């Protein structure tokens, strides 16, 4: 019957959807969710046989094990067994669009397992198994009877084998499909895998049972009363003599309970449920559940006789929070949330889409420690561990239903076709009963990128109706169809629109206030960090700051979609697109995380933490002003740190406890402090420490920092006559200054410092010379591609227009004697086809006392696009281990992205100065920064600078990081200017006006010396 | 004005000037001001200046030269904005191009004195036997800043000898969105730091 291409066929034989079920046999064991013996789980050693088509399982193999098998774990995705290629593409789908087709060569996977079931479990009651996730479509025998189908690759798919089973050995036989109609349902922007990658469990539940239940908190309006709400469901024989007992307790306290036979109120003219019961439980000044103390209770079930013997018992744990909009805010207990989100996926660099308790908790720390209080499950329902996680620690969570059709033309064609309604529905409703009472999940959302069908608006509806504790939201046709209750774009910018036909991206803050436009804004998604991105990030805080209707966004997205591969040697290397032989492919587009796919930060993730800081501060005079941006708590766990340094050198500090109540202030004056002696400028440092440890957080814990300048005293006092007076000799083809042990040779034909000598050591490999040009981020690439050239992005503007193989034309070049030193003036022109792109002027004035001051000015065709930086560069012939530098740091921080980035002493060894995006480009850029040490050179001055092994050259021609190989000396590059990296999108130039280099004009002045 | 430094060096084909200065108060140091005049074999003198302001002190409201020629010339030339009076939060009317006006159009009648005429984006400006080549703003009339500074009406202005010329490498905006609090705009306010600018006098 080929039912995986039959959207109108989405299971056979599965049992209905319900919250997480244990079936406990003993009371205490459900209150403190402890394991269940009825809920077994078959994980483990599997038997495994690849074929490429349903067609070529052997009938045998249904009966008894194939001999051809091998034993591998479960749950896995077979790509990342090496059965077959994962497939990386973005929205063109990865099978010919033929709805509801797929290819005849479907690879299919054959697993199987004998087990062992008592007979314990067959006597009496009901025996279920439980496949928590299998991609995309299988179909279920036991011991060679067929049992039934199922579709969604993200939910769980539950089979009744009371009738299949004998006490002993069993042998199940699941044949999983790579495609199916389902796969038309699932184009999300990830790798393409499959298999049964999530649990496989038994659970065993008596004939009398709760079939379902659903918990809710309503409260008074000073939220210091509360009501919980049961409503419990069973199946099997009404007697009597049955009872269902609530009981809500707060750790080990037992706050409430309520008991009551079955049978609910009238509902309409042929009556009620008889099946069913709802309990009602009051509950005085309970302590609230929020992403910032999430105050937990726990719920038990109890379905029993009237004589008090226990039939079975289920629980959950319960939130005491409301989620409402009103007068256009989201509220969470009453208060106008802003919402600091990350789009995260449910990927592993080793493992593919399994997941794993370790790295979920991993990923829950990395989150709250830098600053992020909610998740949107992109884009399908998670692991339910995942929302367990939430809970206990704390996140906001938008639940998402399994549904994304981007590659459909137009987006919304199946969406808006009637005959695709009931396979969406399943993957909505089937959602919402399973996660409906985690307190964790306040919004709803009912898929991505899918356009706006009709579809959308019966299940937008069906949802309202089913349950009116959360807001719904949707994206597709617009961000703001009559399917969401919330404005919530994809990389809309904050001040510049964007009106694409039909569905335009108005800036956020002109979105809001849109003629007859009450809803509130959060972004879907938001600042793309592919890569060397996050510029602009502070405009959007911001924004979200001054705005109330502005609740924030996600970022996206949360971890690089990076493979473990080996090489020859069997050393491992991140993969992306197309190195699994996979085609076509959407190739390093499968990375744009925060973090790395091993969990390791991105510099960008600092930048995220700073903005997202839950504390803001103001200075006047000696008075630091504290706001406290928390909704719900006091700042009991929080000290203020403060440092006053002079360039650099600490001059004095202190801290102060800090005790503001939520959306408080707190003023703390300065102790009088003592005037530096020596000039420069005093900056003022502080960072609110957590004392304590917390579920989250190590001790010590920085969770915000902020800088300001204090006083400055500009040095004024000249430097001593030096001693000698620096020598020129002057050949025809170079002009050589010598002053002692130094030595500097400028070539009259290039025009440019070619060497320089301390001793007999020279110090250069290649001449210091000007530079306009980056290897190309991300975000100046876009989409472009040899063989499809996109002529609107920065890298094809500067490729066009010749910045890469701009030629130096020397115009001048000439040697002058001061009374205490020597002048070179250079001037060259940079050309292409005839056409002067740059003009650099400059002058070099080598003093007695060593040292090598360089004046540069650069003229810009004002019809020549904007160049990537105006700077120098030059590869030193030697390599330290240190770096030492007097600026913005200690990560990388571009023009756009360095509000994280504090101005101080930093020295971190060479390597930490190089940051390994995995495709390589400019990176590791300090700006701010007045003074460079490396070696036995300094560099003073007010620039950028990057330093590495690895020339902008090499960086631009390779495609993956594990490719570079290390250049001889060091590679440096000071700019006196840098353009901005952006990241609003990337697929289009996305690098604000003001971060553009389009003065025309540029001026900047470098010392060179000794240290 | 506290001078630091003030040398002479002679080139190939020039004479350089090389000066440092510190504007103080109260033992502050608010500005230092660098500079070096060139003097070639061609009569043109190439002035470079570079400027530090403290962090700590309000920004100026400008960043330039200024002196009272002898010469008294009834036009004005000059390569841009304009031909209005203009500044550079309010400019965008203004158009570049050659404009040529009588010196008492390069002065704004505001019946309350102060700073005016200001023109910005200008290459070039003629003035008699003088012409000045850069990138910069200027205003030019027989009005010191001091007098109008302390001048009440305009009515009791007097044209003093010579001829005032005012020429600003930068110069903050003039704000405006009210005239009760502080109104220019971040962007507006000369706040980098260090500034530079470079201007060319000759005679033609
Ligand atoms: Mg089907
Ligand atoms: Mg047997
Ligand atoms: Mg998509
Ligand atoms: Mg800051
Ligand atoms: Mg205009
Ligand atoms: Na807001
Ligand atoms: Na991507
Ligand atoms: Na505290
Ligand atoms: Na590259
Ligand atoms: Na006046």
């Amino acid at each position: 019957r080929r039912d995986w291409e039959n959207p109108g066929v989405t299971q056979l034989n599965r049992l209905a959807a319900h919250p997480p079920f244990a079936s406990w046999r003993n009371s205490e064991e459900a209150r403190t969710d402890r394991p269940s013996q009825q809920l077994r789980s078959l994980n483990g050693e599997w038997r495994f046989a690849w074929f490429p088509a349903p067609e070529a399982v052997p009938e045998s193999w249904l009966e008894c094990d194939l001999p051809e098998a091998d034993t591998v774990v479960v749950p896995s995705n077979w790509q990342m067994h090496g059965y077959d290629a994962p497939i990386y593409t973005n929205v063109t789908y990865p099978i010919t669009v033929n709805p509801p087709f797929v290819p005849t060569e479907n690879p299919t996977g054959c697993y199987s397992l004998t087990f062992n079931v008592d007979e314990s479990w067959l006597q009496e009651g009901q025996t279920r198994i439980i496949f928590d996730g299998v991609n995309s479509a299988f179909h279920l025998w036991c011991n060679g009877r067929w049992v039934g189908y199922g579709q969604d690759s993200r939910l769980p798919s539950e089979f009744d084998l009371s009738a299949f089973l004998r006490a002993g050995e069993n042998r199940l036989a699941v044949m999983v499909l790579r495609w199916s109609d389902g796969s038309y349902l699932e184009d999300q922007d990830m790798w393409r895998m499959s298999g049964i990658f999530r649990d496989v469990s038994l659970l065993h539940k008596p004939t009398t049972q709760i079939s379902d239940f659903h918990v809710a908190t309503r409260f008074n309006d000073d939220f210091s009363r509360a009501v919980l709400e049961a409503e419990v469901q069973m199946c099997g024989e009404l007697r009597d003599y049955l009872r269902v007992t609530v009981s809500l307790w707060q750790g080990e306290t037992q706050v409430a309970s309520g008991t009551a036979p079955f049978g609910g109120e009238i509902i309409d003219e042929r009556g009620g449920y008889a099946d069913r019961v709802t309990l009602r439980l009051n509950v005085e000044n309970p302590k609230l559940w929020s992403a910032e103390i999430p105050n937990l209770y726990r719920a038990v079930v109890e379905l029993h006789t009237a004589d008090g013997t226990l039939i079975e018992a289920e629980a959950c744990d319960v939130g005491f929070r409301e989620v409402r909009i009103e007068n256009g805010l989201l509220l969470l207990n009453g208060k106008p949330l802003l919402i600091r989100g990350v789009n995260r996926h449910e990927h592993h660099p080793l493992h593919g889409q399994v997941m794993d308790e370790q790295t979920m908790v991993q990923d829950i720390l990395l989150m709250k420690q830098n600053n992020f209080n909610a998740v949107r499950c992109s884009h399908y329902p998670n692991h339910p561990l995942w929302y367990t996680l939430c809970d206990r620690y704390g996140l906001y969570v938008v639940d998402e239903a399994n549904i994304e059709t981007h590659g459909m033309v137009p987006m919304n064609r199946l969406t808006d076709d009637p005959r695709w309604l009931p396979a969406m529905s399943e993957r909505v409703t089937r959602m919402v009963q399973r996660d409906r009472n985690h307190p964790s999940v306040i919004i709803w959302s009912l898929g991505n990128e899918s356009g706006h069908g009709a579809n959308h608006d019966a299940l937008y509806r069906w949802i309202k109706s089913v349950d009116p504790s959360r807001p719904v939201q949707y994206e597709g046709g617009g961000a703001d169809t009559t399917a969401t209750d919330i404005i919530c774009p994809m990389y809309a910018r904050v001040d510049e629109d964007q009106p694409f036909p039909a569905v335009p991206k108005w800036s956020i803050k002109k979105w809001l206030s849109l003629p007859g436009e009450t809803r509130p804004l959060i972004l879907c998604e938001y600042a793309h960090a592919a890569g060397n991105s996050l510029g602009g990030f502070a405009k959007y805080w911001q924004a979200f700051r001054q705005y109330p209707r502005l609740q924030g966004g996600f970022v996206w997205d949360w971890v690089d979609q990076s493979l473990i591969k080996y090489d020859e040697n069997g050393n491992p290397w991140s993969a992306y697109g197309g190195d699994f032989g996979d085609t076509p492919n959407d190739r390093q587009f499968c990375m744009n995380g925060l973090v790395f796919a091993d969990r390791t930060p991105h510099p960008a993730l600092t930048e995220a933490k700073h903005q997202q800081q839950f504390f803001q501060f103001r200075l006047s005079g000696q008075t630091i002003e504290v706001t406290s941006e928390y909704l719900f708590r006091h700042s009991d766990n929080e000290l203020l740190h403060w440092m006053v340094a002079l360039d650099g050198k600490p001059l004095a500090s202190g801290e102060v406890p800090l005790d503001v109540a939520p959306q408080g202030k707190q003023l703390i004056e300065l102790p009088e402090l003592p005037q530096p002696e020596s000039a420069g400028q005093l900056w003022l440092t502080v960072r609110v420490v957590q004392p304590n440890a917390t579920a989250w957080s190590e001790a010590g814990h920085i969770s915000a920092w902020q800088q300001w300048r204090l006083a400055e005293n500009l040095s004024v006092t000249l430097p001593a006559a030096s001693h000698a007076i620096p020598h020129l000799t002057t050949s025809e083809m170079d002009f050589c200054i010598e002053l002692g042990n130094k030595r500097w040779q400028f070539n009259r034909q290039s025009g440019f410092l070619s060497q320089m000598w301390i001793g007999d050591k020279k110090q250069l490999l290649t001449p210091l010379r000007d530079q306009f040009t980056r290897a190309p981020l991300d975000n100046d690439i876009g989409v472009s591609e040899a063989t499809r050239i996109d002529p609107n992005a920065w890298v094809e503007r500067w490729k066009a227009a010749g910045h890469y193989q701009a030629e130096a034309a020397l115009l001048q070049c000439t040697a002058d004697t001061l009374a205490d030193a020597v002048l070179i003036t250079t001037a060259h022109a940079w050309q292409h086809q005839g056409k002067t792109l740059f003009i650099s002027r400059k002058t070099y004035r080598i003093d007695g006392s060593g040292q090598m001051a360089i004046t540069v000015d650069v003229e810009v065709a004002s019809d020549t696009p904007h160049p990537a930086r105006i700077g120098l560069n030059c590869q030193l012939a030697q390599v330290a281990e240190r770096v030492n530098w007097l600026g913005l740091g200690p990560q990388e921080n571009y023009p756009d992205r360095l509000t994280a980035a504090c101005f101080d002493r930093w020295d971190l060894p060479l390597s930490d100065m190089y940051t390994p995006y995995v495709f390589p480009s400019e990176n590791g850029l300090r700006c701010g920064t007045r003074e460079l040490n490396y070696g036995p050179h300094q560099w003073r001055g007010d620039f950028q600078f990057n330093i590495s092994r690895y020339s902008q050259q090499q960086l631009m021609e390779t495609s993956h990081r594990h490719l570079l190989h290390a250049e001889e000396g060091t590679w440096l590059n000071i700019d006196g200017f840098h353009m901005g990296i952006g990241g609003d999108d990337s697929w289009s130039p996305s690098v604000s006006a003001e971060f553009q280099l389009s003065a025309g004009r540029y001026h900047y002045q470098l010392v060179w010396c000794q240290k």
